[PDB]
């Protein structure tokens, strides 16, 4: 089997992407944030504290003839950005882009933190990291991909995120029309439960490539590119007036600037992030200070190849017995 679904930016900055997901019988379609940095499929629901729901579409398990309470199971997750959610668990039929999994754990939120409530466009998350990170207790649950894997034509999914435009998540096949040149595959460590890999270096604009190993994670659920402070300083030093602002929470730059590209290495291959992808616009409406899309990972504890990086590439998440990651230009 295969599946193919379009993913759409939630706003004009590409802060996140939503993908329609069918849950239950008859189908209830919710728009979920596909997150290769976590492993829980959770949704706003009829059980979510009413004051914490503001415009989201909810899953109502009592209206699904295939929903079953997973008795005694609870979940609770905290994300890197400080957001969180928790609740109980149903199993139900879940379909993405025509690919159907029966008996998928659907984690129903009883509580969500303010960041989730405030984002009316995101109805929940669909985790695509390794199932070892799943938070359901006392019986850990599998991700949608893990459950689908054996049925898929090939045990892979691909992320093809758009820059200020829709893109595609495919399951079970590689669309050879969706990228240019060849796909370069690179080793993955699953030791921390992430799609963790080692970039071979970087360049700023038309500058020379610096060969250096940068361990990090491919994370579709993180907006920006978070890299070591040395790398980030070298980038922003090429933008007149750019500076790190503790009050704003990162590097800012004059909105009048033209940003240089940023290149990262994948083996001997190179992925080029155009400068425009690094512009996250005014820090507040009407400001002439703009927020940068490359930020320091210092104090995160891990480097994160988030959407800024991933949307410059066609990315293969290869879930074969020995997983790997592939990157192609597009």
């Amino acid at each position: 089997s295969t599946g193919s679904a379009t993913t759409t930016p939630i706003d004009s900055l590409d802060d996140a992407y939503i993908t329609p997901v069918q849950i239950g019988t008859p189908a209830q379609t919710l728009n979920l944030d596909f997150d290769t940095g976590s492993s829980d499929l959770w949704v706003f629901s009829s059980e979510t504290t009413a004051s914490e729901v503001d415009g989201q579409t909810i899953y109502t398990p009592s209206k699904s003839t295939t929903a079953k309470l997973l008795s005694g199971a609870t979940w609770s997750i905290s994300y890197g950005d400080g957001s969180s959610s928790s609740g109980d668990v149903y199993t139900d039929t879940v379909s993405v882009g025509g690919l159907t999994v029966t008996g998928q754990a659907v984690e129903s939120a009883k509580k969500v933190s303010s960041s989730f409530t405030e984002d009316s466009t995101i109805d929940g998350l669909l985790g695509l990291a390794f199932s070892t990170l799943n938070t359901v207790s006392p019986t850990q649950q599998k991700t949608f991909f893990d459950n689908a894997k054996a049925s898929l034509d090939s045990p892979v999914f691909t992320a093809d995120l758009g820059y200020h435009a829709p893109g595609t998540y495919n399951f079970g096949f590689i669309d050879t029309t969706a990228y240019t040149g060849s796909i370069t595959y690179t080793a993955v460590s699953t030791k921390q439960g992430f799609w963790e890999w080692t970039s071979t270096g970087y360049a700023v604009g038309s500058g020379t490539f610096k060969s250096t190993s940068i361990d990090g994670i491919a994370d579709t659920g993180t907006t920006l590119l978070y890299l070591p402070a040395t790398v980030v300083s070298a980038y922003w030093a090429q933008v007149s007036g750019a500076k790190s602002s503790s009050s704003v929470g990162g590097y800012v730059f004059p909105c009048s600037a033209t940003l240089p590209s940023f290149t990262f290495g994948v083996g001997s291959a190179r992925i080029v992030i155009p400068g425009d992808y690094i512009d996250f616009g005014p820090i507040s409406t009407g400001s002439s200070s703009c927020f940068g899309g490359i930020q320091s990972s210092a104090g995160i504890g891990i480097n994160i190849f988030g959407d800024v990086a991933l949307k410059a590439a066609f990315v293969v998440f290869n879930g074969a017995t020995t997983p790997t990651l592939g990157f192609a230009s597009k």
